[PDB]
């Protein structure tokens, strides 16, 4: 088929952002395994790899829509140096993300392309229970403070 | 058969407070889990159902008795906000069930329904060991801090799915 | 994150309507595992665990929202004493919670909470479901009768336990 | 090869047949499951499934024979409300393909196309096996009434899904 | 439950759109095993199945509405010749059940038969990724020639049992 | 018991063409496994079986009505050298089967003999399969050309 | 510890050119999955994977020399739409790869970073592989012509599934 040009220009704008979460979630997961935060590393890597699958997902509907994925582009790669500025720095990502798709839903069921408005819908939920848990490991972060919180997350490995 | 109506009152109200007791518990596991606390959201939903069992056996006996089981009133339920706030809250829910439940085992003794006394003294060796852990955590928190004792229940995982 | 005050009253009311479904249907099914209509009580039974998830779906997407759930009200839980008013009850609850949740799918997807309108979304399946099945079983009741009906449903057990 | 243009008229006639034959039996099917007839229903779905084997295997033959099989044409869907009324529509196809078959054997064996012929035996013999099954079902709700009868097909289960 | 008018003729629209495109698609599976091309008819005809789930969902939500379900009518069954023409045949009925499926969409949800809406975008995305892939094979027709890709799909067995 | 003797003529008949047809099926397939026509010399290979099995049900029948099963005529065996010419020579010898089985049938249901009948009912349907395979592989072999069809069933081997 | 910064600007270009190749070789993989041909795209995908670990390993390296590793930088990705031109495609990245390892262990190994070097020496060793089975495919397309390459590699299932 042929897709609507800004239904398609959403779909790559939303693709630049996962490929852009890869490399940030990515790092930021090497950072912490390397300063031996394993299990929030094991965690993070985990993330990582669910913004791989909503890249291939957003790939996928492009080609159905006979537009060019855009694997060129990236926004600026946000990175932490300490555990509060890591979190902080993914949930900014994830915000952009909440307004990236909201707007685009909109868009795509006026312009009747059901399908790429669910593609949309369902990357949103799945943003939105990740900024859940960025939020939620912050406000341990507070009550806890980073060291005792860093505790929790070691291993002799 | 048809129960003392004083003993099916008593049966009710204990209902009420099982009622009562399983939205406070839920939600503080709620509560818990989406704060990221996941050891002890585990062990609060596990006395969730606890209480929902206590639940069942009370509707059993009530209608065995020809009542009619109350799922219509709750008491008020009881929210705490801090990790003390939630123990204590769920400590008081337990302090009125120990004294309900004696006072009716009393009576329904007295006017020899029995087997309605040991639905209650079932219940009640329960509601006992509930206040006993709930004692010991915030004995606990008392000696550790709030931070402390929260850092060993926390998992990385925290969800709300 | 922080919803939308009137998404998060929506949400809120609708799991005060499933709190009052998990209860009616709970003693329903209780009720009629008491009269000994086993096969039926067996699914009225599930119903119930079914709207607990769907509690349990809307006080998770309430929390990430930053909302309180509500777990204090009740609606007026209808109680039958004959088949056809048990599932005439149950049929009218289900009405209910049919039309709020068309209304907040509307609400929500103005206002942008497109997880919040697919979370009512899927419970309005469930329920027109539900709804479905109330209906064949009053039209089976109204063709057979309540004695003919309730015969398919009996089994050899016991009352209480 | 190529067969005789009039013994690919009745193939594709009764392909025609089997055809309406699967659509009247399917929607049976789906109209009985949804009433609660349970029991009924998966054997009306059954029948249908089997009138796709009889189009299946005619529409082979008709290839074979270098002739279209015609998948454009329906006889009337003959749609019963009633349990006695849905009976009597099947029975009436069958009827119908039954008289059909008895014709086409005699002239496909005339025209010597005995294979063409025995294609039609088989599925004579599955007609006449379900036109028995459905005067047998007949006879039973003559006998025990439709309520009597709709009892023992009832099950405990959904509407839709 | 009883629909809305318009969004039962939605359905039924789309129902008999299936119908069709179960036909069409069984007949070019059986024109392609008759053709000797193997592995492109196992293709086509799970195809042919995957329109059977389509009618068959439709058929479930058109009974919940109350309404009742078309099985008398077909469009037109188009019938292909070579492997082009039975491509470019098939995704002529994609092209009408994509346009068909959005309209019903808006108007389904403007009419907030939110879950009629959903079975549509259902059965949407599942046209949208046919259409794909006969556009895909379309494609490959036209570098490789009509005789290498038939190559690619004919196995050693070619039959008509 | 004691069969016609027009019935067991049409039986020997028959017979007489299935071991005609073993022997150019199974030449067939030998001269294609030679010329390295791997997959497709597998098929004739089964279709030269199964004409044994025929052989088989044919000479049972014939002993049970006390008749000699012909086990010394052959037809004549018709060899091709290319794969149209094997496909085309093994569709006449099915072809004069049917007709060899068509006529049978109506003797021998005339003179009552119905269980003979049905013996060339069955090798009739099967037949008619066969022949259908072979006008199907010819119209490949129209279609593709012979080089483009030999390619699909070559092994190495 | 710490590195050289030359030694931790090879790994970090190196990096650079990793990420753009696994970029390039995804959308390879995926473009060729979508016009249906099933039997190339696997390989191509798994060569993406190959990238992946070689990004990882460098990364893990960069970390141990106290560098920051580069996850914001990518090369010009190169997209071709025949068989020919994503064959050329690729070949181009490895082509670049083969010549900054090369200079990059010879310096590694002056500055005494022995285990960079290694990095490095693998890494090299990966991508001549690749290169020659790039060069291998090339020259069966020139022999068979694209039509018939691509007949070899195609099955039906040929979606965009999700
Ligand atoms: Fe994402
Ligand atoms: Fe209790
Ligand atoms: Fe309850
Ligand atoms: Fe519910
Ligand atoms: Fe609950
Ligand atoms: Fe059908
Ligand atoms: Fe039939
Ligand atoms: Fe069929
Ligand atoms: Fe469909
Ligand atoms: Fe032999
Ligand atoms: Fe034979
Ligand atoms: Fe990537
Ligand atoms: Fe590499
Ligand atoms: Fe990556």
């Amino acid at each position: 088929m042929q897709g609507d040009p800004e239904v398609i220009e959403f779909l790559n704008e939303q693709l630049t952002a996962e490929l852009t979460a890869i490399n940030q979630y990515f790092l930021h997961a090497k950072l912490q395994d390397h300063k031996g935060w394993t299990k929030l590393a094991k965690y993070t890597r985990a993330e990582s790899f669910d913004e791989m699958r909503h890249a291939e997902v957003l790939t996928d509907r492009i080609l159905l829509l006979d537009g060019l994925p855009n694997y060129q582009r990236l926004f600026h790669v946000r990175v932490g140096q300490s555990v509060t500025e890591m979190f902080q720095a993914d949930r900014e990502v994830e915000l952009e993300a909440i307004d990236r798709l909201r707007r685009g839903i909109e868009v795509m069921r006026a312009k009747h392309d059901i399908t790429s408005a669910n593609v949309f819908e369902a990357i949103l939920a799945d943003e939105e229970h990740h900024i859940d848990y960025l939020e939620t490991q912050l406000d341990l972060i507070e009550k806890l403070g980073e060291s005792l919180y860093l505790s929790t997350v070691i291993e002799q490995t």
